[PDB]
């Protein structure tokens, strides 16, 4: 299946106040190991630029999003590349087109291009924020009726 419009839009609006936020260092280390090994391979020094959530916002998606993709290491940094670090999916298809091969963009009978490349960065994305998207609104709206009592 597939999220709609409305769905998609409103998970990435998310994601992006909070890559931002992960981006600035609002995130403990210890909250997720990927999330922490991920922050060490950024260039540092990156100034904020984009609007962040609060920081029970963060701490919320940030618990959503490890607990649904700490699974899939690789789908994990490739969000995370996109949202926190703010690469281009067109950067993020370039970088793994034009690497090494020491999982994604390996190569199907023609060659691998940088075009094929994009559509699994693509497809990537869009089946992780599938995945999220359930847990993410199901912990907003337990919160809100948590919040309520008392
Ligand atoms: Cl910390």
């Amino acid at each position: 299946l597939n999220l709609t419009k409305e769905q998609h839009e409103w998970l990435n609006g998310w994601l992006e106040l909070w890559g931002a936020w992960v981006y600035s260092g609002r995130l403990e280390k210890r909250m997720s190991s990927v999330i922490a090994k991920f922050m060490e391979s950024v260039e540092p020094g990156r100034v904020m630029t984009r609007p962040m959530c609060n920081d029970d916002d963060g701490m919320l998606i940030s618990q959503v999003v490890d607990s649904v993709m700490y699974i899939d290491k690789k789908a994990f940094g490739i969000l995370l590349s996109y949202y926190a670090h703010g690469s281009s999916k067109h950067a993020i298809a370039s970088y793994y087109h034009r690497v090494a091969r020491p999982m994604l963009c390996r190569g199907r009978i023609q060659k691998p291009s940088l075009a094929t490349c994009r559509r699994e960065v693509d497809e990537i994305l869009n089946a992780s924020l599938f995945m999220i998207y359930p847990v993410l609104d199901s912990a907003f709206k337990n919160r809100k009726r948590v919040e309520k009592i008392k």
